[PDB]
């Protein structure tokens, strides 16, 4: 699967909010383009003069993420975060020249991402009380990944001593994206666990944090909540469900070629971190069928 690379696989079946530190520093920002950020400004002007109702928004930037030694006490993960914008994204990762920017970053900084916006995404492997994962069908009219299968998520807009508020906003934002798009009540959702971080190689290597969230509703009840908002309540064009039993082999199905890079990251991390049992009982042949 060349379109997705794993940056991080969390231990312990996934990390809760209380085990994660962030460092939000301008040292973690994108570097100015070699010939100047006027190139980004020019692309933005062209876009606004065609679509004047567009607006900029701030985004978090992922610089790097360092896991503690496994088995340790205290904080288990440090996220090194900067700030970027939707404008900077459109001028870098989304640009036809994004591969040239990666090569220049390797040359100048020994960092393929140094000249890229790399806005941080969030997504969920969202499980039902009757053991299905939730999938969404993207509109064929949107700019990114038209017509492909996705999971719930997005690219959060901002607002350890400012760090803990940043970790709180990231965990809050994946629940808010589930409430906004799937139309579920907040009180039906578990506190999220971070499964890991995945890079989207079709979008010049931008990274997304992928979470596991449990819902106390059945698949039939989730479908009812999604549909009862009507066409204007969601950006997706449909909802569907796959048994957790069958997610195990999803990369061998015809569905795999329809999943956008976001969703593929979330399913690989769910299979490695929540699936793949380690103990004698769940690892027995009747419960973990060979092949
Ligand atoms: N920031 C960020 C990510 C993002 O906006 N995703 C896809 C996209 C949306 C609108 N136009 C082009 C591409
Ligand atoms: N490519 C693509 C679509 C996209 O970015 N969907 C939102 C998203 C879903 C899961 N993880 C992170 C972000």
């Amino acid at each position: 699967d060349p379109e997705v690379t794993l940056l991080l696989q969390c231990p312990g079946g996934g990390l809760p909010q209380e085990q994660i530190q962030a460092e939000l520093s301008p040292a973690h920002d994108r570097r100015p383009l070699p010939g100047g950020d006027e190139a980004i400004t020019a692309i933005w002007e062209t876009r606004l003069k065609a679509q004047p109702w567009l607006f900029d928004a701030p985004k978090f930037r992922l610089h790097s993420a360092t896991l503690a030694p496994i088995g340790s006490r205290g904080p288990q993960l440090l996220l090194r975060l900067g700030l970027t914008s939707y404008r900077d994204f459109l001028g870098t990762n989304w640009s036809s020249s994004a591969a040239w920017l990666r090569q220049q970053g390797a040359t100048d900084w020994g960092d393929t991402q140094a000249y890229l916006a790399d806005p941080l995404g969030v997504g969920a492997a969202l499980a039902t009380a009757d053991d299905f994962l939730v999938f969404l069908r993207r509109s064929r009219q949107v700019a990114e990944a038209p017509g492909l299968v996705d999971v719930p998520g997005g690219h959060p807009e901002p607002q350890d001593l400012a760090g803990q508020l940043v970790v709180h906003e990231l965990f809050s934002s994946v629940l808010q994206e589930i409430c906004d798009e799937v139309n579920l009540p907040l009180l039906t959702l578990s506190q999220p666990l971070l499964l890991g971080i995945a890079r989207n190689e079709t979008s010049a290597g931008r990274a997304s944090a992928e979470f596991y969230v449990q819902c106390s509703l059945t698949s039939e009840q989730v479908r009812k909540h999604y549909l009862s908002g009507g066409p204007e309540a969601h950006e997706s064009t449909g909802i569907f469900f796959v048994e957790t039993q069958n997610v195990r082999r999803l990369p061998e199905t015809e569905m795999w070629a329809e999943l956008c890079p976001s969703a593929k990251g979330a399913i690989i991390l769910y299979n490695r971190v929540q699936g793949s049992p380690t103990g004698a009982a769940l690892g027995s042949p009747a419960l973990l069928p060979p092949l």
